[PDB]
């Protein structure tokens, strides 16, 4: 049956949501879009409710709405944000306009926990373990994050972590120019479009995050794309013959070769006093050639994680059908697909 919806005005927007969600309050200062913290009286959980803005304004935006809903519905992992609920006040497709997405509220992001501070090795262990556990699951569904950074990591009071914003196009709207955090975690092959990249772009990002948790400092705080590449190559060295063959962009390859060659720095000298196991894991993550980086699955089995690692509590995802990605549809066609996805949603069980 259809629950009873009630209306209210929030952020100069009308929020029509079921009665179960009480005490709606805007959160994140527009950082996560039109999101409200709410109390879900049916589960007892504190939830994050997003009212999608202009969901069907264009083919791209209609596809974006469908992609997000699809991605959120698929994810059923402790360290990955999932769908607790999805609703529309609309009684038919003819009246369908708005989509509301419901998930767990963690309350803070990785920066809102570790600002300018170098934390204990045990906290870094648990934080990186959870990122890697959730990334192993995301990658098993053949989904790439592409935007892995501390602002996309939802953390609660107990240091429990959920990954946000995986598999979306949304990050391509972000300003990537200058002295901006939105670029500091990006793998050089994605940042300078060196080749058709893979999931290993996310391992580079984990390395950037891990190093920053270890030292209390951004690993590559480049003032622009060029300055950041120079910071990167000073640490990991300039590409060798083999990687240069793999840089399919003639223009990028031609610019790389113009730079004075540098050897890879000694990671033990860069990361002074850090756990030798943490240093070892960092060397395997921050490899310039994406093909030679450690995978999330392999990194979970690393000795640095021995106190958390359990190969029977690190699950993989069910098959994720991405065939819609190559599909040419009209607004009305993406919209109807979304409506079907809203209407068919089955809630997770409540113990
Ligand atoms: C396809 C992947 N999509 C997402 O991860 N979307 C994020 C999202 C969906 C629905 C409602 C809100 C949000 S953003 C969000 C989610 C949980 C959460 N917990 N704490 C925070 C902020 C305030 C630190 N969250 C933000």
């Amino acid at each position: 049956e259809r629950p009873t919806f009630y209306r209210q005005e929030l952020n100069k927007t009308i929020w029509e949501v079921p009665e179960r969600y009480q005490n709606l309050s805007p959160v994140g200062s527009g950082a996560y879009g039109s999101v409200c913290a709410a109390f879900d009286t049916k589960t007892g959980l504190r939830v994050a409710v997003k009212k999608l803005s202009r969901p069907f304004q264009s083919i791209i935006h209609a596809k974006r709405t469908y992609r997000e809903l699809r991605l959120l519905k698929h994810m059923k992992h402790e360290n990955v944000i999932g769908l607790l609920d999805v609703f529309t006040p609309a009684r038919s497709l003819e009246e369908f306009n708005d989509v509301y997405l419901v998930t767990h509220l963690m309350g803070a992001d990785l920066n809102n926990i570790v600002k300018c501070q170098k934390l204990t090795d045990d906290h870094v262990q648990f934080l990186i373990y959870q990122i890697l556990r959730g990334l192993k699951y995301i990658h098993s569904a053949d989904i790439i994050h592409r935007d892995l950074k501390p602002s996309n990591l939802a953390v609660n009071e107990d240091c429990e972590l959920k990954i946000l914003d995986f598999g979306l196009a949304r990050h391509t709207d972000d300003e990537m120019t200058g002295y901006v955090a939105t670029r500091w975690y990006r793998a050089p092959e994605i940042m300078l479009n060196w080749m058709h990249y893979n999931q290993t772009v996310d391992i580079w990002s984990v390395g950037c995050i891990m190093a920053e948790l270890l030292t209390g400092r951004t690993l590559f705080p480049g003032t622009d794309h060029i300055d950041q590449l120079k910071l990167i190559l000073r640490l990991v060295g300039t590409p060798g013959a083999e990687l240069l063959k793999k840089i399919s962009s003639e223009s990028a390859r031609n610019y790389i070769q113009s730079l004075t060659q540098m050897p890879k720095m000694n990671f033990a000298n860069v990361f002074i006093g850090a756990n030798p196991l943490a240093v070892d894991l960092l060397e395997k993550m921050l490899v310039l050639d994406s093909d030679k980086r450690i995978t999330a699955a392999q990194a979970l089995a690393h000795a640095y994680f021995a106190q958390y690692h359990d190969p029977d509590d690190e699950p993989v995802a069910d098959p994720y059908d991405q065939s819609f990605e190559s599909r040419d549809l009209l607004i009305d066609e993406w919209k109807s697909l979304t409506y079907d996805e809203v209407i068919s949603f089955v809630p997770p069980p409540l113990d």
